[PDB]
């Protein structure tokens, strides 16, 4: 049968649906329970009475904008193996929890008490989350944890008790542990016997203690005089299986290399926002990380100091197995090739990363002399022409990739973004190597590119140059690229706004390789000599956010075949156009080989159907976010069309037995339907239809929708999703719920 | 007595109904006959006879335009039942000839954007009172259209005409027979390529002619463009313009001329406006006998004279440009020229008032700044869209070949000398950027990708700047003497400057605001400011106005953080503080008791508040204005009254009230006007109408809400009916969503 009010795919995904109470019409095979982001205010034995087989409830954010949790309200759950209670504001550990229990997450409670009453019992339990309890300036309490209650839990290999106050490392640990987060714990010393026994431990988290707190963007309490945080020399001698080692914003100026004696295998080593500018110098540690693959150094920099070159020590060169070196803000004003020397041996460094370090200029002569550089990351520098956070995630860095992995892929990848080279001399990109992935975004080029610019590094495949100033007057630029695959022109208005300049755009034509051209956000709605693109590789055209309202309008006709010439064409956005109207000729111009067509949010009042027939490849055509008003009676006009995208429109009436041939997915939600009558369902051909989209209408909860009730019984093969939101607005008693809930 | 679909306004003891953007079917029948003024458009009327304006006979002037919106039947004789219109507006009606049966009383007449190819004399002849007639935009561009055929002699007839406007429209010729009585001829692209003597012998009082648009220059035209066989220019003969003494205007733009016979101008010594934009008149600009020519001429446009692949290292100027005595402005746009030295402008320094220097959008790389000192009076240096580096989509009824917008904001030069820099790639101001400039008033920085870290001694050459554009940078504010050499700075607009402010890890300072003892006005708005070093809070004396608009104040106030908590206070003086596109949800309650208390402007809108604490308006005595529009209020205050005896603006729409309060109408009578529109609102029932007191209450606007048009409306109704001192706008959108039989209907129309 038809799943309500969650969504059973056995998980049975119940999140975001307003729900005021634990549903009871949950179905008695569900394995796990999302219940996250609901209106849910008390818990008790009787909430999951029916779900004897789940081994997984979240019950995180809820309710959504207390959550009441009676004494033993899980118990009877004997097969429960995680359960999430986040952001619940708990004010203590539930009492009586299932000690079948092996994932338990308070994060982000009141809990300032962990109890052996409520922790000493789960000795199943491998995974404990009690994070973010009593953190900044919260009004809360420091944190009590009962002597030995983590002794009993031989089992758990995670304990996260970060940003809470504990002042101490908890005693007892159990040596099963892995991974050990202790994060802005207030914690200001580090005895010998903290971790004398975690033989097992992988992780250890000591970062945010005794932090360097200027400029800080959050409430930062330093240690007394902003001292360093103090480890015992002795306190890691027995942590030989440690691979992560996270010294972030502890206020370290010695990083006493015995700390590393015992520590063969530490493979990531994070000291940002510290004062390590004297040790990136000196670097005696260094010799104790041979197998050391990241090493994070980003924001030492000295305030109100900006030297002239950085400092790197020649014991860099002892860091065999690095891969990846973060040095962000540093901060200096030049890098000479001999300041990199130290690096250029390494036989894996292939990620450099030099962000936000206000660099004047760098001598790119210096990173051919290195071995296998994959990434250079030079963005956001100075260079010129030649609540809030995530507990769940990364607190000092963000951790997406450097670069698009789309662009990174192709080869060697260099990064130059949000600089101000705002035009490429002749001999800008000298003596670089051979570059694949080139990132000038976000620099104000205002130059005319002619097809000498790129000449240095003519092998680049994707080549990022958005949120520029590029003036188009010259129909030979970019084309020394001759392997151009993938070129990214987004956010280019500036020029293309004035109409008394010109714009050339022919260029395109000259590439036998591109493949995706993102012209989107450039404002364009006049074009000089040649008014037509054209390709005969180019596979996907963006075009979002220009004026074809203006290009195609009714007393002109320059424009009218502006995309035919792009031949091999499969996918076209012509979104954010203020289309209003497409003219018939011009509809007919596009390519015959589109696969994909996107037309969403314009203003189109009206939708020639018939005028699919001259795409027989057609497979998806998305018209979200307009106001279509009919549709076609006879969709006569495709064999191909797979999916259409109607929402957000204004249709009032489907036509007969619409519910049409290949179409798997049909998208009518927010739009105007009051009901679908039996006309529309009277079918002949048996459906290939698989979802079908319906909540926002305004339907009529009367006794004629009971044709289109039973049509839904009838197809179960045909899902419909946010059946919670497809609800009654007709009549007063039925305004507010689900159409599947009546007589 | 209160007017229905119409908004009926009063103008010098004139009765002017508003009757624009109704949806209206119909003319309506329900205006007063009284009215003398009526504007229907953008309605969706399809007919009008005999029968649609009767009785109304102080009727003077009629706007049809726009109808219907998204042709008009027009039966003749529609309007002659009239006896004193004067002016009838019918644009953009799609009408395929001119509506006859028209009164003799019209003296303006407009016809543009329509279908009429054939000027006959049956339609226009008749009009002997005619003033000003426009029939413009007719058959244009690649529209479908037909050849203009004008009766000849059928203007012949209008004696009194003083204006005719036949532009865009092919006439091939200029029409025979004109009326001595023209002062203003407009005949723009109309595909006239000879201009003879017959055309304007007899207009001896003409004071503009526009032959703009004939054989155009077509290159980068942005619009479809058809230039004269092998481009060439346009053919006016010697005496053409003989018997044209009182021309002051006179509009020649993209007619491709290459040379100017001098002796054109011989006979129209008051000529004041001169266009030339878009020719090829470089080599006259050098050249030039007729610069001698013109001894009255106050403005001349010679932008877009560029020649194509083209781009010389100097501007050739005439030193016939001396001769342009009365010069106000000079607009040299699109010339495209490398470099700017002081010895090309020497022609322009002794001109006694030529205040406005237009050199836009020509790729300047280098100008030598010290030549602007050397000009008598300079009042606008408009270098804005250059090179410079650290040292239907046309409106009919504006100028075709440039915007007529002021080239700078007037509240910026009214201060004084004005120097617009803006677009160009100054990323960096040196030690010498602005060195041998003229006592700058007001300076113009804007989208310079500029990301210095301003540190006091960058504006030293010019110290008197009043008003500083400094949006659309990437500033970097590390240091607290920024522009602080600026003391008599007054406004400072720091708009669009978000990209270092979203880097976390970088310094930012704002503490330099305090150093100022005259500013007034501070825009910061959408920089994405959420975090600030060392000093939390924005102080100053003397600011009156703070742009605070799409920054992060939901992370500022954010709950577990109490440093940015009296972020505002400091601004002892501010009168005006715009909070909105903040996504705010909540704002902590000793947050806003700490906005100052000066305070009579407050704009929190387009957030996402639930909940208002409206008991916290005890400590603004002189808030006057709260605006709350577009957030997710749910409730109203009991008590308003209690909180609050001076706010005279509630702005609410956009929000979820879906009750109000009871006695909500009264008590509070310094409010006068009230914004409940586009709510939730179902009714409004006799308790929220009570009047105890003095109720100031003038303007209460409930247009958008779903109003429950039963019988329980009929008290609000009659509350209407009692109160005509409450203007309620746009009872035409004031509409019933329920029960079926009324939905969709103004609760104006109810029994
Ligand atoms: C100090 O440095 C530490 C070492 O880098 C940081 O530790 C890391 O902390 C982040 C933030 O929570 C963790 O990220 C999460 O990991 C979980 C679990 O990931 C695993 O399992 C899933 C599937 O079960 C798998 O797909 C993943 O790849 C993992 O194998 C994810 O569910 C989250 O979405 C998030 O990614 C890191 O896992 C953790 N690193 C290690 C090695 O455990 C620590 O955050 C730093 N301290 C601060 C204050 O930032
Ligand atoms: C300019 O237009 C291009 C072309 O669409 C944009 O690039 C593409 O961005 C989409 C995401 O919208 C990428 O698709 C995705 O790939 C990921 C990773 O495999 C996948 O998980 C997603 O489901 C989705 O399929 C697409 O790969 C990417 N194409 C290339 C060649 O990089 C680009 O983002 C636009 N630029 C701007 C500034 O908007
Ligand atoms: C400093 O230079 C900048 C760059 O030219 C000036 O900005 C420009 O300002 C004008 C006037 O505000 C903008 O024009 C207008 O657009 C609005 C909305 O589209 C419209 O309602 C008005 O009728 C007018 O057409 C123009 O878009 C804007 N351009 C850019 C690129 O920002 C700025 O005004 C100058 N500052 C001073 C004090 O003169
Ligand atoms: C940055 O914020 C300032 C301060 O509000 C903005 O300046 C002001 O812009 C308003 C219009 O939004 C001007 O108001 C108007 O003045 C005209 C002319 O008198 C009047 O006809 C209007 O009814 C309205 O009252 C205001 O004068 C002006 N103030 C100053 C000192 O220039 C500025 O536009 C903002 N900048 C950006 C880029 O948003
Ligand atoms: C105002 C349009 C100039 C048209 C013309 C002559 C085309 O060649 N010139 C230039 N056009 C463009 N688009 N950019 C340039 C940049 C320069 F630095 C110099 N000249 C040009
Ligand atoms: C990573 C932030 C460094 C913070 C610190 C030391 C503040 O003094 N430095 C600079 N901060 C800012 N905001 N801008 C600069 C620009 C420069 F060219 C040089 N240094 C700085
Ligand atoms: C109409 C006008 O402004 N004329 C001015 C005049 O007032 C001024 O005295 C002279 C300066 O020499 O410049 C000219
Ligand atoms: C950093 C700061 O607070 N103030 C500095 C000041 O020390 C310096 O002399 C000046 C010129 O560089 O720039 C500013
Ligand atoms: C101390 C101070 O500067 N007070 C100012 C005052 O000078 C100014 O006249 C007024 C309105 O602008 O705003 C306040
Ligand atoms: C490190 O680089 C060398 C090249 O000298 C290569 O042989 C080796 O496989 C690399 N190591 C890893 C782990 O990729
Ligand atoms: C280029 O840099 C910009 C700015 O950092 C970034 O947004 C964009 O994703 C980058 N592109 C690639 C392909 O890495
Ligand atoms: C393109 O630029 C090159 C180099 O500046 C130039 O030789 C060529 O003429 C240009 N092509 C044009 C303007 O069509
Ligand atoms: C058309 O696109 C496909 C898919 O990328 C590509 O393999 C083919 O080479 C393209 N056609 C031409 C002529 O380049
Ligand atoms: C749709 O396009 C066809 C062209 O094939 C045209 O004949 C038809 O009139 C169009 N429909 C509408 C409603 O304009
Ligand atoms: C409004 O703020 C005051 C603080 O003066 C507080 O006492 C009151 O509870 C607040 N009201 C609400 C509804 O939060
Ligand atoms: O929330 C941070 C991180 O948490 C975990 C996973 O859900 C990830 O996809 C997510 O990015
Ligand atoms: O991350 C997986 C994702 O990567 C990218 C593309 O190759 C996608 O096709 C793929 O699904
Ligand atoms: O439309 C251009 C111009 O026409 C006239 C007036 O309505 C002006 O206010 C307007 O700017
Ligand atoms: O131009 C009139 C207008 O100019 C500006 C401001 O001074 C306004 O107060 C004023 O109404």
């Amino acid at each position: 049968s038809r799943s309500y009010p969650c969504d059973e795919k056995v998980i049975a995904e119940c999140s975001n649906r307003r729900l005021q109470e634990v549903p009871q019409t949950v179905g008695k095979y569900v394995t796990e329970l999302d219940l996250s982001d609901n209106f849910i205010t008390h818990i008790t034995n009787e909430s999951f009475q029916g779900l004897q087989n789940l081994t997984k409830i979240n019950l995180n954010h809820n309710p959504n904008v207390g959550l009441n949790i009676t004494d033993g309200a899980f118990l009877n759950l004997k097969n429960l193996r995680e359960l999430l209670l986040e952001d619940n504001q708990l004010p203590q550990i539930p009492s009586g929890l299932p000690e079948s229990l092996t994932e338990l997450s308070l994060i982000q409670n009141n809990i300032y008490n962990i109890t052996k009453e409520g922790i000493s019992r789960l000795i199943n339990l491998k995974n404990l989350y009690l994070a973010w309890n009593c953190y900044f300036n919260k009004v809360c309490e420091k944190t009590n944890i009962e002597d030995g209650v983590f002794e009993t839990l031989t089992n758990l290999e995670l304990l996260s008790l970060s940003f809470n106050s504990l002042s101490h490392v908890p005693p007892k640990l159990p040596s099963s542990l892995r991974k050990l987060f202790l994060s802005n714990t207030q914690i200001k010393y580090i005895s010998e016997e903290d971790f004398k026994g975690l033989i097992n431990l992988t992780l250890l988290d000591l970062s945010g203690n005794c932090p360097r707190c200027f400029n800080a963007p959050f409430p930062c309490v330093p240690c007394d005089g902003g001292a360093s945080i103090n480890i015992d020399r002795f306190a890691f001698q027995n942590l030989t299986q440690l691979r992560y080692l996270n010294l972030s914003s502890t206020s370290l100026r010695k990083i006493n290399a015995a700390w590393f004696k015992n520590m063969p295998h530490l493979k990531v080593l994070d000291l940002e926002f510290n004062y390590l500018v004297g040790e990136i110098a000196s670097g005696a540690f260094l010799t104790m990380l041979p197998r050391l693959e990241i090493l994070d150094l980003s924001f030492n920099y000295i305030k109100g100091s900006y030297p002239q070159h950085i400092n790197i020590s020649r014991n860099f060169s002892k860091l065999l197995s690095l891969r990846a070196l973060h040095l962000r803000g540093y901060v200096f004003q030049e890098l000479r090739e001999d300041d990199f020397q130290p690096l250029m041996q390494l036989p894996n460094l292939s990620t450099i990363n030099l962000g936000i370090n206000f660099i004047k200029q760098i001598d790119f002569k210096l990173f051919q002399n290195f071995s296998n550089l994959e990434i250079i990351y030079l963005s956001e520098n100075r260079i010129s022409p030649l609540f809030e956070f995530d507990p769940h995630s990364n607190f000092y860095h963000f951790t997406r990739p450097l670069i698009k992995p789309q662009c990174a892929a192709y080869g060697k990848a260099l990064d130059l973004s949000l600089n101000s080279i705002f035009f490429i001399g002749p001999n800008q990109f000298e003596n670089l190597p051979d570059i694949a992935c080139l990132n000038l975004s976000a620099n104000s080029n205002a130059q005319v590119l002619s097809g000498t610019e790129f000449s240095a590094i003519p092998h680049v495949k994707y080549l990022d140059l958005t949120n520029n100033r590029l003036d188009f007057d010259n129909a030979s630029a970019l084309t020394e690229l001759s392997d151009l695959e993938v070129l990214d022109l987004s956010y280019n208005s500036h020029y293309f706004r004035i109409a008394g300049v010109t714009h050339h755009l022919e260029f395109i034509q000259n590439f036998t390789n591109l493949k995706v051209l993102n012209l989107s956000h450039n404002n364009i709605y006049t074009l000089t000599d040649k008014y037509n693109l054209e390709s005969k590789s180019l596979v996907e055209l963006v075009f979002s956010g220009n004026r074809l309202d203006i290009l195609w309008n009714d007393d002109d006709n320059r424009y009218i075949s502006i995309f035919k010439g792009l031949k091999n064409l499969t996918r076209l956005d012509l979104s954010l156009n203020r289309l209003k109207h497409i003219p018939n000729e011009a509809f007919l111009n596009l390519p015959a080989s589109l696969t994909e067509l996107h037309i969403n949010d314009n203003m189109l009042k009206f939708f020639n159907w018939t005028l699919l027939q001259q795409f027989p490849r057609l497979e998806l055509l998305d018209l979200r976010g307009n106001k279509l008003l009919f549709l076609t009676d006879s969709l006569d006009f495709t064999s191909s069309l797979r999916t259409l995208l109607l929402s957000h429109n204004r249709i009032s009436h489907l036509p007969s037995g619409f519910l049409v041939s290949s179409l798997k997915h049909l998208d009518l939600s927010s739009n105007l339907l009051k009901t679908i009558n039996k006309s529309a369902l009277e079918t002949k051909t048996t459906t290939k239809l698989s979802m079908l989209e319906l909540h926002g209408n305004p339907f009529e909860c009367t006794c004629d929708i009971g044709d289109f009730r039973r049509w839904m019984d009838e197809h179960l093969n045909v899902k419909i999703p946010r059946l919670v939101d497809v609800i009654c607005a007709s009549p007063g008693d039925q305004r507010g719920k689900s159409i599947v809930s009546l007589e």
